[PDB]
């Protein structure tokens, strides 16, 4: 009965034209970081999954704010170094549209 039907994705040529496609990648730098720390922590499946689904803020450029090394060095408490978060999340600006690209 309900309005909808999403299917499939079909990217073709759509990252140069459409919104819709291209904005997963256009951002994604902090919606893979919780599929880092998941592991990390143990969680796997659904355990993985859901917690992926609530990481995302894009803290931690230029001093002023740094709340999530804060909360990330007391969650990941032996897991990661104060430099193991702070080198890791520059890099995944490029990651991010690579994940899209690979994961089509």
């Amino acid at each position: 009965m309900t309005t909808f039907d999403d299917r499939e994705r079909a990217h073709e040529a759509k990252f140069a034209h459409d919104a819709e496609l291209n904005f997963k990648a256009e951002a994604r730098r902090n919606r893979l970081l919780g599929e880092w720390a998941a592991g990390l922590l143990g969680k796997t499946g659904d355990d993985a999954r859901a917690y992926a689904l609530t990481v995302v803020t894009s803290d931690f450029d230029e001093p002023g704010d740094e709340d999530v090394f804060r909360k990330l060095a007391a969650d990941l408490e032996g897991k990661a170094d104060e430099e193991t978060i702070r080198a890791k999340m520059v890099e995944l600006r490029a990651t991010a549209r690579e994940q899209i690209i690979s994961e089509i």
